[PDB]
């Protein structure tokens, strides 16, 4: 219905705002664009599903997220990819892992504070009905 399309449009608006707030945070700069193959050529061979915040914005706009849970799966993938690819003890790896965990935790905390659980539930029920 038009009511349902309005619900998904509101979801997109909400997700874009959250993603923008993550993307402008200087700690998360490394997650704002895909990893550069020129710089890291083995990335695309090791990490099977690359994800970054620009790709997340693209996916919102393509209506790929019908629930906050679908969205958080991609935030989680940004984080898990960084933990997997940078697992070492050295400071460079430890810094990126800390930032990756912060990205994930920040996204979850924004959603916890600002998403009404009944709004998420409605999205889930519309999605499940399709
Ligand atoms: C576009 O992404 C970057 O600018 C960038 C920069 C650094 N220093 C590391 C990484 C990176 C990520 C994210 N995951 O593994 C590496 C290496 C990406
Ligand atoms: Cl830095």
């Amino acid at each position: 219905s038009m009511q349902e399309e309005d619900t998904f449009r509101e979801l997109r608006i909400f997700l874009r705002n959250v993603t923008h707030r993550l993307a402008i945070d200087k700690r998360f700069r490394v997650f704002t664009k895909p990893v550069d193959p020129d710089e890291v050529p083995d990335y695309v061979t090791v990490i099977k599903q690359p994800m970054d915040l620009s790709s997340v914005i693209s996916k919102i706009d393509l209506h790929k997220y019908l629930t906050v849970k679908d969205y958080l799966r991609d935030i989680d993938l940004i984080c898990s990819n960084a933990l997997e690819y940078n697992p070492d003890r050295d400071p460079g790896d430890r810094l990126i892992r800390h930032r990756a965990c912060a990205l994930r935790d920040t996204a979850y905390a924004i959603i916890k504070e600002e998403l009404d659980e009944d709004f998420e539930q409605l999205c889930e029920e519309i999605q499940e009905s399709r």
